């Protein structure tokens, strides 16, 4: 119990953005609460994923 809501940590995040990019044919707010939270912080970080994922 954390995010399932609104937004959560930048470490897990990352993780969303891999299960999320990998399906060329899956909905994006679907994959998004299908493990975390509907496509509000999901779909944003999907565009930038290599800007957060930057630093590394």
């Amino acid at each position: 119990m954390g995010p399932k809501r609104r937004q959560l940590t930048f470490r897990e995040k990352s993780r969303i953005i891999q299960e999320v990019e990998e399906n060329p044919d899956l909905r994006k707010g679907e994959i998004a609460r299908r493990f975390n939270i509907p496509p509000s912080t999901l779909s944003t970080i999907l565009k930038n994923k290599r800007a957060i994922l930057a630093s590394e």
